[PDB]
RNA sequence: CGAGGGCGCACCACCGGCCCGUCUCGCCCGCCGCGCCGGGGAGGUGGAGCACGAGCGCACGUGUUAGGACCCGAAAGAUGGUGAACUAUGCCUGGGCAGGGCGAAGCCAGAGGAAACUCUGGUGGAGGUCCGUAGCGGUCCUGACGUGCAAAUCGGUCGUCCGACCUGGGUAUAGGGGCGAAAGACUAAUCGAACCAUCUAGUAGCUGGUUCCCUCCGAAGUUUCCCUCAGGAUAGCUGGC
RNA sequence: CUCAACCUAUUCUCAAACUUUAAAUGGGUAAGAAGCCCGGCUCGCUGGCGUGGAGCCGGGCGUGGAAUGCGAGUGCCUAGUGGGCCACUUUUGGUAAGCAGAACUGGCGCUGCGGGAUGAACCGAACGCCGGGUUAAGGCGCCCGAUGCCGACGCUCAUCA
RNA sequence: CGCCGCAGGUGCAGAUCUUGGUGGUAGUAGCAAAUAUUCAAACGAGAACUUUGAAGGCCGAAGUGGAGAAGGGUUCCAUGUGAACAGCAGUUGAACAUGGGUCAGUCGGUCCUGAGAGAUGGGCGAGCGCCGUUCCGAAGGGACGGGCGAUGGCCUCCGUU
RNA sequence: CGGUAACGCGACCGAUCCCGGAGAAGCCGGCGGGAGCCCCGGGGAGAGUUCUCUUUUCUUUGUGAAGGGCAGGGCGCCCUGGAAUGGGUUCGCCCCGAGAGAGGGGCCCGUGCCUUGGAAAGCGUCGCGGUUCCGGCGGCGUCCGGUGAGCUCUCGCUGGCCCUUGAAAAUCCGGGGGAGAGGGUGUAAAUCUCGCGCCGGGCCGUACCCAUAUCCGCAGCAGGUCUCCAAGGUGAACAGCCUCUGGCAUGUUGGAACAAUGUAGGUAAGGGAAGUCGGCAAGCCGGAUCCGUAACUUCGGGAUAAGGAUUGGCUCUAAGGG
RNA sequence: CAGGGGAAUCCGACUGUUUAAUUAAAACAAAGCAUCGCGAAGGCCCGCGGCGGGUGUUGACGCGAUGUGAUUUCUGCCCAGUGCUCUGAAUGUCAAAGUGAAGAAAUUCAAUGAAGCGCGGGUAAACGGCGGGAGUAACUAUGACUCUCUUAAGGUAGCCAAAUGCCUCGUCAUCUAAUUAGUGACGCGCAUGAAGGAUGAACGAGAUUCCCACUGUCCCUACCUACUAUCCAGCGAAACCACAGCCAAGGGAACGGGCUUGGCGGAAUCAGCGGGGAAAGAAGACCCUGUUGAGCUUGACUCUAGUCUGGCACGGUGAAG
RNA sequence: AGUUUGACUGGGGCGGUACACCUGUCAAACGGUAACGCAGGUGUCCUAAGGCGAGCUCAGGGAGGACAGAAACCUCCCGUGGAGCAGAAGGGCAAAAGCUCGCUUGAUCUUGAUUUUCAGUACGAAUACAGACCGUGAAAGCGGGGCCUCACGAUCCUUCUGACCUUUUGGGUUUUAAGCAGGAGGUGUCAGAAAAGUUACCACAGGGAUAACUGGCUUGUGGCGGCCAAGCGUUCAUAGCGACGUCGCUUUUUGAUCCUUCGAUGUCGGCUCUUCCUAUCAUUGUGAAGCAGAAUUCACCAAGCGUUGGAUUGUUCACCCACUAAUAGGGAACGUGAGCUGGGUUUAGACCGUCGUGAGACAGGUUAGUUUUACCCUACUGAUGAUGUGUUGUUGCCAUGGUAAUCCUGCUCAGUACGAGAGGAACCGCAGGUUCAGACAUUUGGUGUAUGUGCUUGGCUGAGGAGCCAAUGGGGCGAAGCU
């Protein structure tokens, strides 16, 4: 009868993102003349950790095409790119890591950084750290280009779409064991309050579905349909198959 | 006074009669509408009827009932509000944590070896590291106290004491809601649904109470029916007129 | 020749759900005037018939047709109650129960009083306030009213009467 | 107040009844956590408790020390009083009464933004309103610069509009 | 305007605009500089002891801000030059042909010293006048040294930790650029972040308590309630114990006794858990030095395993520095 | 000032947290392991409402939802059931609207066929389940072996009278003089068992057993100290109270202070004491009843937010089938 | 989200249905009559098993007859029903009510009255009529279901049937709808709601109308006895026993019941402490034996005195070790929680196994879990006192009440009596111990703040000396007193 964790999250109240820190967002800069006709000249100047991100943040500073001033941007990093180093963004920029530059101007096998979703806003996907979009195939009627997320998952996106060239920095930081309660504190503190989880089997029947009973089981299946209500659907949602998963 | 005889009030029992409904049988009658028209009879039977009215209004008593309903009494339910000065959690901005033990990486030197390399002594000062203050907590004595110092305190003994550490202030989350390293915990000494006012004199087949005198009469705990078995209706038993 | 069965005549013992016979106590009815006896009339019922039955109309009969006691009939409104319990006897279940359950009458409940030392129910008796007399059941060594009778006849000795 | 009528918020021992008062308990329990007081004097009606002096002790700088924040709000400071209060007393008091006391360019607030709160535009909403905080706004009311001019005047010439 | 330069000089024209800086950053370790405190040796002044001793013991023995100069600290600043037989160097590190060592400079901080302030004040002493209760008057003094893993602040240098990277904005400044402005050689102009001078700074708070009696807990309640300063001895120590400065009167009463029962604290012959549900409670052990340490193990631990010895006072001797 | 120590068993890895005011634990958390959903017109969630809002200043090395719980070592069989999920394969049923017919119409009938459910796959680190029955070896006993039944499989590896074993104080060994305790072992185990099983250091105010040392826990009690109690001066409550207060037996609402019969009975008091007053504290929380509730659960009955789907409207312009 | 989750009931739950009916009995010779009394039955079945008429006789047995037998068919005889009539049982029935045939649809259409249960309400069932129309039989008649006693169902709603019926709202026609009368669809909790759990996280109103603990009645069961005497006892009923039977007692067992208590009597065990009982384990005094002695057994008077230390277990019980004269059994609110303790059970946390879909449950296991108040009355313990003898004191008496001692060992008797032997006593006497009691402190031990005297750490008084502080600084020895 009392509202259950997770439905208290949409609330936000307790539960918003811990953005005091941050550094800003990181997008591409907006698509505009020269980024669509040419290429623009940026300069790496820093590369800045960003609080709740396992990726690096590269400020590059770019001139302003119609009115005296340097314009900064918060780019993902990718990795390789160095402070003092020019990147290039636009049509005509070559095929090097941390330049910018769309879809459909790239040979079929190169891999990128932070790829657009729709053609004209920032990056949207393959932005944490590691991780690569790589660009499958192009058809140049309808201007279409297929290309494989790091889900596995492949996506027809418009050839306009930019990205940046190579592999986002941060390399392979889930590798490493977390090992302590304390680090994992640390971790979602600066991130959003999710993190000592409690089962719900642990709990009370009043605040999950799974809770009570003199020994600790679930008393009913954990998958769950689609369709379940909110407050309802808890353990494995739509789950399509349950186990050990031998064979692929 | 009077055997007998007569007219018989009210009322009672019975038999007839009449009115409406409805059955059965049956032959007639009426006409500015001759009809799928209208009326009539006899014999049963249903009616809270008729059969030379008794009602209406007012007052009083008793009984039943709807209402706060003889008086006091729930656990609850609903509407609208007030609280995070305690606590729970997130965020912001500050403050704080003796003295010792162990001795991680890195570094120096020496020694042994044919080499590969090894050994030895230092240096270094890591760690949700150890002993242990302040702090924070609260194990046991099932100690004290138990109309207390105290609506949770005190004594000794204890757990931890660089960290998931302790803490001030500022902020955010509000009741079927919050918050919860999860005990149904905490949410102003209140929590398995806060507090405040109202609906509300909530309902109670249940408990308690129910105020002067004398006189007369005087019970029942049984029948039948009831989601009836701590209650009713019903008949009985009672009193009054 | 023996042991069975069977039959016949006998013999022992029984029945809430067996019975020929069959009480006591008990239940119904009658013990007159709304009756009895004469004539007559009505009927669509019944019918050999002036039949049968019923109804109706007149008339005559009082020794008022057992005992005992008592004044009856009738209507309206109606409260409380709807937990009962006990005793003699009958009686079911149970080893039994101050158990549970029935029948009949009385009682307690609602009820005091005399007696049972004491006691809801046992025994006597029911109650206005008193005086005298007399009783009931029960008693009469002393408590404690009354045997302080020259009471009658026996029985009985208990170191748990 | 009696009598004849009329009308009631009309009669109390109870309700762990309501309010008020009062007993026994009972001059009782008790005034026992943190080592501790003593001598002399003064004032005074009055001294275990006030003041001064002397002594003996304690806190032992993570204090029983010296200063602040929050909170309190005059408790601060003199003088006086001895009603009540300070669970014994009091000549003392954070009590009572009468007076007095808080002085800033440079100590803070004030200014800034933080987590956040919150109008307007817009959107929703029966509605009080509430959503939202850049989102769907014609959101700059400013500027030494230059010009057009009014010469407003110590009209030379620079400030003004 | 000066210096090869780092950069310096008292100013050092300049708008819109652009760039940058400061504000503006975590926790922990180790070193170093400075101060205050503590400590040691003398010299003064005043007190204490003097039964005997003690040239003794105690107290006290200043220089604000803001300027100027000089130390001291720091520099990832410059010039010369070119280093292996590598060198320099820290407690640790670390540094170098991208320029070591060495020499010479530059800058920053300068809370330390001297100086203006400044001795006139303050303090300590010794006296003399009174204005019932004079910022009275007067004398004398306010001196010289030494130490340090000391404590507390502060400044700096260099490290470590983080799947944690530790605000924002007012506000102030520097630079780039050069639109413009100012005068015709005048005792000159625009202009000036240089020296001095003139005027002003309104509003509100400000007492006191800050707790075993001024707050909350119904109270003068053993509870709760955020902080700063922090002496001597012992000692590893902000421990416990004693003391100085400062504070207090035993925690809302006293007196007299010293029964039981209690609450708190001790001890107990011989035995040693036989008590009890149960070694509950109490007791044992304990610091430091020197030895010596098992099974097991995730090789880190176990580990202060277990076990044993020693410990005072006095008088010396060696060793460790500038 | 200032650790008693040793040998083991159980549980939890550790450090951490927890029921303010009876439970600090073995409970929660944890890292590690595993699974699930999601590519943004999205997943999960809030919201009365707005293309509103949180995650999200995010983008699969990320968010969201679960389980188990360090390391090591394994993690067996079963998809019948219930869930979940996948494609509709001629396909069954299946509402409104729409279509057709009859009728004078209301109306009636018929055709058509969305999701869902059925049918068919997958899935157990989803919920869960892991029994029987016969036959069978040269002493007997067992059954390596062969067939079956409900039906989906029959409990594998391990572990055990375990915090899980009724019988049970199981049986054997060991520890003791003696052991319902402990440890080791056995195992047809009422009713062990694999994301949890079994191990294993370190750790623990966790549960248990033994040994050394130590002692007033005890034999078996004594003495001492401080504060009380006690007496005094001052000050001064509360709980509770039908009336009260000596017993034995009787009978009685079956355990009397009162009544009956007996024993008997002497003012006013002080310090103690805990046998009685079925002492006080609270309209029993156990138990039942009530056509009295409330917290929670679920194919209980009846609904509902949200979601999936069809239809009508916004809703337009051209082509092909 | 809202609500529900029956009743009865020797507490409730589980179980049953005694919840609507029928038969026999209970039931006490009218009728009625209860319990979760006894023995049973019912929710149907039947176009005939209904209605008439006719004709037959059944069960069983005996005697016969080819196969044919204990049972196949046929015949005769006996046959009061001993068969059958659908079913449970009871009643009833013979040219019946049974069996076989023939014809049939009275199992139809109607109005009333009545009986049964009963309130003299309904339903159901039934009886006697009356009016139709029929069946059958020659007819008298008989028949409107079943030989009789059971076999079943309101309002509202629906559905069907009937009147050339009534209404359908200003009139008319036609659909439709509404009525009136009679059937049917059903309420089995059967006079008739539409209905799942859990709560140890729990709440409230109550109940001693009702359970769990004491007490009371009872005594099946438990325990302890007796009577008879078949047998056991080499023989021998009764030394000691006691089969089949039978009679009792007890309330330390467990049941049975529900009288008291639910505005609360604190619920196991242990510890502590007192008293009581005897159904006597030991000890004193005795009697009997299958009593030679020693040992043992039975019984009497008898409860004065005693009945212990431990391992395991929460245990009460149990079991073992060991000592002992003996290690008897019991009661007192299953004595004793303002006496304690809190191990157990019996709240809330948690783990396992089993059960349940789940919440949750488990006289299953395990772990952690607040034990409050006396100052009142009495009782008891001690302490003052009080009434009376004129005041006061000394010395006394004893009414009454209490009461207390206990058991064992060794030596001697005595290697004696007795006995074949092995073994093996007793009385008197002597020396000592146990348990208990009442004292006491010379001695030993304990205490020790004489704060007595040395030693000693830290600090403090300038040092010495003398001291002090550290809640008794520590430690050695320690008088007196207490013990
Ligand atoms: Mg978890
Ligand atoms: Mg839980
Ligand atoms: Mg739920
Ligand atoms: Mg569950
Ligand atoms: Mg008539
Ligand atoms: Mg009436
Ligand atoms: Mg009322
Ligand atoms: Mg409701
Ligand atoms: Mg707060
Ligand atoms: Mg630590
Ligand atoms: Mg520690
Ligand atoms: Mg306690
Ligand atoms: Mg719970
Ligand atoms: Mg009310
Ligand atoms: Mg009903
Ligand atoms: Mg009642
Ligand atoms: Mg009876
Ligand atoms: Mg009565
Ligand atoms: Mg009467
Ligand atoms: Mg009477
Ligand atoms: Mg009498
Ligand atoms: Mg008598
Ligand atoms: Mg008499
Ligand atoms: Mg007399
Ligand atoms: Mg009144
Ligand atoms: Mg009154
Ligand atoms: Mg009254
Ligand atoms: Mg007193
Ligand atoms: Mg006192
Ligand atoms: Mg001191
Ligand atoms: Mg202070
Ligand atoms: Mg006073
Ligand atoms: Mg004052
Ligand atoms: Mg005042
Ligand atoms: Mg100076
Ligand atoms: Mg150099
Ligand atoms: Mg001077
Ligand atoms: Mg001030
Ligand atoms: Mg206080
Ligand atoms: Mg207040
Ligand atoms: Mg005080
Ligand atoms: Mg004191
Ligand atoms: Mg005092
Ligand atoms: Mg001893
Ligand atoms: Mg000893
Ligand atoms: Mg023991
Ligand atoms: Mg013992
Ligand atoms: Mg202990
Ligand atoms: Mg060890
Ligand atoms: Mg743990
Ligand atoms: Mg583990
Ligand atoms: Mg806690
Ligand atoms: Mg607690
Ligand atoms: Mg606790
Ligand atoms: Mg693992
Ligand atoms: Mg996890
Ligand atoms: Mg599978
Ligand atoms: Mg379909
Ligand atoms: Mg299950
Ligand atoms: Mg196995
Ligand atoms: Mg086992
Ligand atoms: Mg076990
Ligand atoms: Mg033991
Ligand atoms: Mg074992
Ligand atoms: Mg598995
Ligand atoms: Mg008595
Ligand atoms: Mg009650
Ligand atoms: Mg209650
Ligand atoms: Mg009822
Ligand atoms: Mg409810
Ligand atoms: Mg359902
Ligand atoms: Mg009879
Ligand atoms: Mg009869
Ligand atoms: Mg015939
Ligand atoms: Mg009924
Ligand atoms: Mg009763
Ligand atoms: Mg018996
Ligand atoms: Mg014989
Ligand atoms: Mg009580
Ligand atoms: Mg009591
Ligand atoms: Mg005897
Ligand atoms: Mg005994
Ligand atoms: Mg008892
Ligand atoms: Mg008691
Ligand atoms: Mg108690
Ligand atoms: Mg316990
Ligand atoms: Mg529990
Ligand atoms: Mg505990
Ligand atoms: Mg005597
Ligand atoms: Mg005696
Ligand atoms: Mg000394
Ligand atoms: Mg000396
Ligand atoms: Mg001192």
């Amino acid at each position: 009868g009392r509202v259950i964790r997770g439905q208290r999250k949409g609330a936000g109240s307790v539960f918003r993102a811990h953005v005091k820190h941050r550094k800003g967002a990181a997008r591409l800069r907006a698509v505009d003349f020269a980024e669509r006709h040419g290429y623009i000249k940026g300069i790496v100047k820093d590369i800045i950790h960003d609080p709740g991100r396992g990726a690096p943040l590269a400020k590059v500073v770019f001139r302003d095409p119609y009115r005296f001033k340097k314009r900064t941007e918060l780019f993902i990093a990718a990795e390789g790119i160095h402070t003092g180093q020019f990147v290039y963004c636009g049509k005509k920029a070559q095929l090097n890591i941390g330049n910018v530059l769309p879809v459909g101007t790239m040979p079929e096998g190169t891999i990128v950084c932070c790829l657009e979703e729709k053609p004209g806003d920032r990056g949207k996907l393959a932005r944490a750290s590691g991780n690569y979009a790589t660009v499958i195939s192009h058809n140049p009627e309808t201007k279409k280009t297929r290309v494989k997320l790091p889900s596995g998952s492949k996506k027809v996106i418009s050839s306009a779409n930019r990205a940046v060239v190579g592999v986002v920095a941060g390399g392979g930081r889930i590798d490493k064991p977390i090992l302590k309660a304390g680090r994992a504190y640390h971790k979602y503190k600066a991130k959003r309050n999710c993190w000592p989880r409690v089962r719900g089997v642990a709990m009370n029947p009043v605040e999950h579905p799974f809770g009570g009973g003199n020994h600790q089981h679930i008393g009913k299946p954990s998958t769950i349909r689609r369709d379940a209500p909110a407050g309802r659907k808890v353990g494995l949602i739509a789950a399509r198959r349950t186990g050990r998963l031998r064979g692929t």
